[PDB]
């Protein structure tokens, strides 16, 4: 797989290289509907029957840092725009009358919008052709079977006011599910991404109830698009960066503040601020563009120097010179300050390195754990290169007397302009003497 | 419906009007009791009674942007001082001695408490006059029905150390709920909204396992009250508003910052910071009063004029002039800046408007998707009319020189203040020359 | 149990003692295996036969205010590493070999790990030994027992993408997780810790799905350490304290933003800035140290004297004079400012008190219910002594005139000196005429 990782002393930073990109940019609407029933060993389906009303009845009764600099969008707005269709007079027999003869048939809509509708359970056949004419064994496994995919449908739908996410295997079940994805109109390299990747795929799926009319149970399952595939991505973390001073009060921080996920999308830069949002299966990142920023693709140079003249880093400064650490995909960064203990240790040996005051990094080459005070760490075991770049850390290139002691939303060159508004009121006022 | 929405060129904001109210204001408590035993097809009983033993087991192992001006609650104070009262000595019998005769009986509490007891399931009657005298099928079905609701109540609070929310239909019935609704002391209004809407009553009700002793299993289910109901509610999208130089890092930003949902409320106006606290059903705007904020009615001012010298409206500044989207409830507020690609376009015809470096607005009649960057957003396709309020964007009327680059929670007049701050500085030692 | 808690009038915050600690420091890591079987009323077990391969597949399916503060750790680190040394080859039949006799067997892994193997469910036997020479009752019970718990365990494993939490009943039984807590090498305090707290262990826990080859599924479960175990804990709340001057937008406001959860821990103090990451259960408060800070134990003496030399207590400052109520343990604090409606309810009687502007205090004796505005608030009910230490509100001490206005991550001694800065810039320039 090859998964790299370089810190950064300078900066107080170390960035994760290796990983390939999966990143859900649209979305595909599909109709699933259910025809239902408009109604010795009899006695369980008896029993088995009442369900079945039972969740009839429910379903009618449903319906009567830099993350806030993200926008606003509205996740299952296209999935809605579907229901909103299907209420229309006549459009929901538009889909029973092409699913009268086949499963899965393509729907038209009154819009011009192409939904693959997909009919995954027949309750009105199995009950109108072979229980109203009343005994096999079989008879009621095959409907305690059907029957129990509506109640867990219903189960879902109620306890989520009508939208589920993920969307689990009786909402959709995997010989559907895998039927859909050879069936919708992408690549190759997407269709075999989805079919290794199935439950990142019903994670990232909603399943949204629209209607309950006419026999016929509509619900729109909304599945991920991944539009963009297999390119460069990387991550970025950040620990505070603060003088080490003896005595308490007197020193300054300074923190990255763009720490997140960072994946290479058509020239520009996707920047996930949340890695939260992002999760990884081996070297995949799965991502989502709607919590993510398209930021210029000079934005990676900050790594290698946060002084430059192209992009304009974001930090942010304090004076809180608090204790830490960060767990990187190969590593820890450690900040240690004050009077914290702070160590690496190995399970089989104990500890091999006490950190002193400052930032510094150590990889998972032989340690295992880290302990920054009272908090234990374990380390991640993923197999990897790390590269200590040396280098002197910048917050010893500031003067404390002229330090934005408080910013939470600056920059390289916003400090270093406000550092300029300090010293020059400094020049203008010595001269007066 | 009616749902109508403006948009502010001025201030790059949009108001959503048209919604009615329902706001969580109190809660209704009542006491759920389980009575329980103490202790062929005789091999299905002799598991279901196992099944019955391991549950009783279980439950005696579980008893042994302007969001942070929020004030801090306690969820389920309510539900648990009602769980208190019932472990004093006699409480539970008086309990199992009212519910004797009737399955829904008022106990009076030692602390002049009325609540409203409910008997949902005997198990002691079924255990202890159906099967402690040893066979029918009827006997063996109606024992694994009364089981499972058992095992499914037991199975909820363990894994939710003995809270649960949604409250699910194992906890309370359909016919249990709409029975509680109908002899809580409410408006017929409140009655009339709870039951066309129990889903979303169901998510905002808590399930309180109290006290399981002497053949008594009992619990508190916690129910919402809604004493604010069809009064006028407003969501407020706000963006980023920038100014549009070429050349990077000498850009200003003001973003309004109190976004959320308004609600008349009693001569006031409750705010609530965090929309993602609020559920929309159609036109109805369930919400919580807990998340909010009472605000004077001269807030709705500061949409039509941010300048206004009756209420303070709120903004933050910066320098950070990414671009990104806000959907709103009838269309999409676009923030646009440096060189981001930002479009809007419709399904069936592609690209029908490219944005231009500032904050502007389309609505959804005709635009299906916008484009910000990477980022596809898909837009509400609710049926309303949006008004495109044109007016001259307020951050042109700043000076850069003289700007407040950072601040997190301002307002116009504390802006306004700063500003006067430098330039009466600037004036006193332009004179000294 | 003696809870306590004081109300400090100076510095609108409250502390509430007597609670002992429960801290997350470590993991304990065992290996689970489920032996598999690779292949009248025997329609029902050919039934259930079929939702046995039917679970083989989906799980080979399956693998192919100061937070900010806080690091960054890997919450399943150590569950994983020990996953991927289970690929190793003949890593599984070193735990496939050990377990042909005995169910709980330590095997040793090739890296010097010890790991407490342990087989719950033994699959291969009961359809080796049992089905495949082909009729009791009781047979098919003991299938769909025993293939119930597989599509649990495949159920949960499925819809969370193979990490699972809080860990089922059926991940690992009550009777399985009891006697790795007998086999752990803890103390006698830690072992009983855990047993009368099972549900907040499970809470606590991960089940991470390693691998399933060689008819042998095997996932790992994380289960909780806790190496601080009975020491003082204490919870502080704190509030917006506001001058109460009588026009509107004249006003400064002063917070602690050191809230949350204190425990003596090791010599120092953890602090866990997010209250809602803790979990309480009568006297005992449930934290992890991975959302903790190691301070000094100092700090402590924020609440006594905020004043004080030796520790520079945490502080935020504004002009948003909103008003809010903080819950607390014994009563409830009220910041009522402006035209807010602020009161104190009894249920029986109704108001018994009406606030005024400014930051003041009651308890839970005799009062139920605090209205702040258009929100209600019911306090906590526990037996406990409050205590209203009386004091001059220390926002009447600063000069609005040279107050700093905005600080989000400030402290008493940055405000100091950030006044010292403005009053020496007066005082120098008062000289000039």
């Amino acid at each position: 797989q090859n998964i790299t990782e370089e810190f950064y002393q300078s900066t107080c930073s170390a960035v994760s290289k290796g990983y390939l990109s999966a990143l859900r940019t649209g979305w595909y609407t599909s109709v699933i509907t259910i025809e239902l029933s408009n109604i010795a060993k009899v006695k369980l389906i008896k029993q088995e029957l009442d369900k079945y009303k039972n969740a009839v009845t429910e379903l009618q009764l449903l319906m009567q840092f830099l993350g806030f600099l993200l926008g606003v969008g509205s996740a299952i707005a296209s999935g809605v725009a579907v229901c909103k269709v299907l209420h229309l007079e006549g459009e929901v027999n538009k889909i029973k009358s092409a699913l009268l003869s086949t499963n899965k048939a393509v729907v038209s809509l009154s819009n011009g919008v192409s939904v693959l509708t997909f009919k995954v359970l027949d309750l009105k056949n199995y009950i109108d052709k072979q229980l109203l004419p009343i005994s096999n064994i079989e008879t009621v496994i095959e409907f305690q079977q059907k029957n129990n995919r509506l109640l867990e449908i219903t189960r879902e739908f109620s306890v989520n006011a009508g939208v589920t996410t993920p969307v689990s295997t009786y909402m959709l079940t995997n010989s559907e599910l895998l039927s859909l994805i050879n069936d919708m109109p992408i690549t190759n390299d997407q269709k075999k991404l989805m079919s290794n990747n199935v439950q990142i795929v019903r994670q990232q799926s909603y399943s949204i109830m629209c209607i309950i009319k006419e026999e016929v149970l509509a619900y729109v399952v909304q599945l991920p698009l991944y539009g963009v595939i297999d390119t460069p991505c990387w991550k970025l973390h950040t620990s505070p960066l603060c003088t080490t001073n003896t005595k308490e009060g007197s020193n300054i921080c300074l923190t990255r503040t763009d720490r997140g996920w960072y994946c290479d999308n058509a020239g520009s830069v996707s920047f996930f601020p949340q890695a939260e949002t992002c999760k990884v299966q081996s070297n995949r990142v799965f991502c989502d563009t709607m919590n993510s920023l398209t930021l210029p693709s000079e934005v990676n140079l900050c790594n290698v120097d946060i002084f430059n003249p192209k992009y304009d880093c974001k930090i942010m400064t304090s004076k809180t010179d608090v204790s830490s650490s960060v767990i990187t995909s190969l590593g820890a960064i450690v900040s240690c300050y004050g009077k914290t203990k702070c160590t690496a240790s190995n399970k089989n040996r104990g500890i091999i390195k006490t950190f002193s005051n400052g930032c510094d990094y150590v990889s998972n080459k032989g340690v295992d754990t880290v302990s920054v005070g009272n908090t234990l760490y374990y380390v991640n075991k993923q197999e990897g290169k790390s590269l200590y770049v040396k280098g002197e850390p910048i917050i010893n290139f500031y003067d404390p007397l002229v330090f934005p002691s408080n910013e939470f939303d600056a920059s390289i060159s916003q400090v270093n302009e406000k550092i300029n508004q300090s010293l020059a009121f400094i020049r203008k006022s010595d001269e007066l003497l």
